[PDB]
C-alpha cells in the first residue's frame, strides 16, 4: 500500500504545516502537525477541557463506531518549546492520504498548554519519530508509520515541505519526479529515538565549505534551524546589523537586509537553503527588526534540522531494519 497527502503551511511564515488525517468511522478529519521529532498521535477531543479549546476541530470518540477505549492508558508529553498536553487513549482507524491503519492509538487530550489552545489551525500532532519515544503508559504504543510499515510497498515516508506553499507527505514510495539529481543517503542513530544524523559541514552564502561534523535531528515539527553557536555566528556575521538579542530570544536582523543562503552537507552532497527561507519577519507587528531562521542550539542540547532546512530538500525517512535518511535538492 501507499499514501499521499498534501501538507499546508499554517501561516505566511511557514511556522508549521498541517496535513489532513481521517480518524474513526465515519471519518472525522483533523488537521495534524506531522512531527518527525516525536512519537505520539494526539488530538483535541470532546474530552479536552473546554476553556482550552479555541477554534480547533475535535475528535469525538463516542461518534466513531470503531473507537475503543484503551483501558487504563494515559499519556503526557512535553516538547522542546515548553508546550505540553496529556490525556487518555483510544484505538481507532486512522487514514492518511489513502493509507489506512486499524487499531492506531489515538491519544485524546484532556489538557493542552496555552500554545496549543492559541493556535486554532493545529488539531493535534502525528508523531513520526521512533516508537521508543511514545509516552503512553503503562503500555507504550506504536506510531502510525510503525503500524503501517509492514503493509507499505517500501518501508519509507518522505517529506517534501514547501516554501510559502503546500507540499507533500508520501508513505510507502519515493516519487522520483519530486526532486532533482540524486538522493544522498546518510546513516541514522536511533539511540535517542530521533532521526539523528551527522551533517558533513556548511557554507554561508558563496563562501567556502567548512568540513565539520554536525550531529542533529531531522525534525519536521520544529520551525527553525538550530545549529552550534560557532556556525550560527558565522552566518549572521554576513548580515549587516544582525545581532543576538537576549530580550527577543535569538538573532535578529534589519528587515531591510538581503540574507545570504546557507548550505549544509549530506555526505559529499550539498543542500542550499535560500536566504529568503531564513527570514521570519518582524519580531512584532510593524517592527523593522526581523527574526532569524537560523538560531543557536546552545542550551537545547541537540542540533535541530527543522523546517527551514528540510523544506529546501526532498527528504526520505527510510524505516528499513537499519534506518537511514535521504536528501535531494528539488
Amino acid at each position: 500500500s501507499t499514501g499521499s497527502a498534501t501538507t499546508t503551511p499554517i501561516d505566511s511564515l511557514d511556522d508549521a504545516y498541517i496535513t489532513p488525517v481521517q480518524i474513526g468511522t465515519p471519518a472525522q478529519t483533523l488537521n495534524l502537525d506531522f512531527d518527525t521529532g516525536s512519537s505520539d498521535l494526539w488530538v483535541f477531543s470532546s474530552e479536552t477541557t473546554a476553556s482550552e479549546v479555541d477554534g480547533q476541530t475535535i475528535y469525538t470518540p463516542s461518534k466513531s463506531t470503531t473507537a475503543k477505549l484503551l483501558s487504563g492508558a494515559t499519556w503526557s508529553i512535553s516538547y522542546g518549546d515548553g508546550s505540553s498536553s496529556s490525556g487518555d487513549v483510544y484505538t481507532d482507524t486512522v487514514s492518511v492520504g489513502g493509507l489506512t491503519v486499524t487499531g492506531q492509538a489515538v491519544e485524546s487530550a484532556k489538557k493542552v498548554s496555552s500554545s496549543f489552545t492559541e493556535d486554532s489551525t493545529i488539531d493535534g500532532l502525528l508523531g513520526l519519530a521512533f516508537s521508543t519515544l511514545n509516552t503512553v503508559s503503562p503500555t507504550q504504543q506504536k506510531t502510525f508509520f510503525d503500524n503501517a510499515k509492514a503493509s507499505l510497498d517500501s518501508p519509507v515516508f518522505t517529506a517534501d515541505l514547501g516554501y510559502h506553499a503546500p507540499g507533500t507527505y508520501n508513505f510507502g514510495f519515493i516519487d522520483t519526479t519530486a526532486y532533482t539529481g540524486s538522493i544522498t543517503y546518510t546513516a541514522v542513530s536511533t539511540k535517542q529515538g530521533f532521526w539523528e544524523w551527522t551533517s558533513t559541514g556548511y557554507a554561508v552564502g558563496s563562501g567556502t565549505f567548512k568540513s565539520t561534523s554536525i550531529d542533529g535531528i531531522a525534525d519536521t515539527g520544529t520551525t527553525l534551524l538550530y545549529l552550534p553557536a560557532t556556525v550560527v555566528s558565522a552566518y549572521w556575521a554576513q548580515v549587516s546589523g544582525a545581532k543576538s538579542s537576549s530580550s527577543v530570544g535569538g538573532y535578529v536582523f534589519p528587515c531591510s537586509a538581503t540574507l545570504p543562503s546557507f548550505t549544509f552537507g549530506v555526505g559529499s552532497a550539498r543542500i542550499v537553503i535560500p536566504g529568503d527561507y531564513i527570514d521570519f519577519g518582524p519580531i512584532s507587528t510593524g517592527s523593522s527588526s526581523c527574526f532569524g531562521g537560523i538560531q543557536s542550539s546552545a542550551g537545547i542540547g541537540i542540533n535541530i534540522f527543522g523546517d527551514v532546512a528540510l523544506k529546501a530538500a526532498f527528504v526520505v525517512f527510510n524505516g528499513a531494519t537499519t534506518p537511514t535518511l535521504g536528501f535531494a535538492s528539488k
